[PDB]
C-alpha cells in the first residue's frame, strides 16, 4: 500500500 501522498494526485 502507501503511505506518503503521491506526486501530483492528478495523475
Amino acid at each position: 500500500g502507501v503511505a506518503f501522498r503521491a506526486p501530483s494526485i492528478h495523475g
